[PDB]
């Protein structure tokens, strides 16, 4: 992640956070439509699972300057996700799915440049989270 | 549908209306979770669909003193849903899941009475759509 | 926008204008300073992205007595602006910042009465552009 990509995450988050709720939710809907089989793993109120996903993305954004500093957490999150039955192949599909939704919801307002950046960021988080 | 219960819809909508977006979105996620098979029927952007869905429930509250005056829209729609491969048996499921989605997001801000009341309304608009 | 203000703008503009480049640029520089992360959003050369800023400013002055006529043009602006990744909370910066830049380069040559009149006008441009 370079400088340009850092500044990009921060600007884009100005649009995302305000609508983060909808996106989280829109995400979940699209993920359950795309791979309807994963939905069983979600055993808690979809409403409050989304507040939790968005929260980490905010965390990522608050910490985009030094992501190393995050490794400790994402690992703990990786550990917990494995308990859920989340496995490797799931990550690409969640990555693709969240983006199409952040695109979907924000439209032309989620800029090509920005999408690229988030695609890279997710990527990392994902690696890190899959020890 | 009585004037007491005609009160509660006007009342709780003022609770639903401001949250329509998240509520509409969580519904589709819950739904695609509960009855996974039916997601394949929804072939349009979930975002825009939820927008379409809430607009109608608006129209519904907007006309709750005289619903007989909507039997024509409520049937133009009945025929289009038929054209969408919706069948009668879907309405109980959706309704059920809709109402449990309005309670999820609004919590203790959506009373057993508001639930009971909407329960009927959906109940009605459906039987008119199933013509 | 009372008759006084309409005149106050025409005047200060007779002063901004001869120095329109110098100012245009000072502004970006002071912008990037006040806000380290906005630079990314600017993908064209600053030397010319600034020519465009000072053009619309001219257009505004060049139309002051009638902004109703300018509401079209401006709506398109804000439209393409939203797709640059620019979100509402930027405009205050860009505002505060621009004035402070015009004032920086003119010093005393820019009346306190004119500075107020530019705030209003910039203000009005925001509303109309921010939809
Ligand atoms: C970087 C990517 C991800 C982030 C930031 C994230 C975020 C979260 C968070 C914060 C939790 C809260 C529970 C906890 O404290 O561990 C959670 C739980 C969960 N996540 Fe993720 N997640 C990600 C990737 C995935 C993937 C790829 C899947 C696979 C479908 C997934 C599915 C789940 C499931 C099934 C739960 C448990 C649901 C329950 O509470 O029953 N997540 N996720
Ligand atoms: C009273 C209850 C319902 C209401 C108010 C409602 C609302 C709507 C609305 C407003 C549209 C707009 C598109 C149009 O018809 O012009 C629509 C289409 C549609 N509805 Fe419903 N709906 C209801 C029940 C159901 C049920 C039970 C199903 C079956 C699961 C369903 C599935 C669909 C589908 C699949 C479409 C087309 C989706 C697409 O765009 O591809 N709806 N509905
Ligand atoms: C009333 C205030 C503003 C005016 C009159 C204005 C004027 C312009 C004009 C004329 C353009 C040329 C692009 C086009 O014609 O579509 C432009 C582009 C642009 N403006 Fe503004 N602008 C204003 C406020 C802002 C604000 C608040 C931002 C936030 C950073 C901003 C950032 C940008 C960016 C990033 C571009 C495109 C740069 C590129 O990629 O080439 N502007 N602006």
């Amino acid at each position: 992640i370079d400088q340009k990509e850092k500044e990009l995450i921060k600007e884009s988050w100005k649009r995302i956070e305000p609508n983060k709720n909808e996106i989280g939710l829109l995400f979940y809907a699209n993920l359950f439509k795309e791979e309807p089989t994963v939905s069983v793993l979600f055993q808690n109120p979809i409403s409050s699972q989304s507040r939790k996903l968005m929260q980490v993305l905010g965390i990522l954004v608050q910490g985009i300057d030094n992501l190393e500093g995050l490794i400790p957490t994402l690992q703990d999150l990786g550990r917990r996700h494995k308990q859920y039955g989340v496995v490797d192949s799931h990550y690409p599909l969640v990555g693709d799915c969240l983006l199409k939704s952040i695109q979907e919801y924000l439209g032309q307002g989620f800029t090509e440049e920005a999408k690229a950046a988030w695609t890279k960021v997710y990527g990392i988080a994902a690696q890190v989270m899959t020890a």
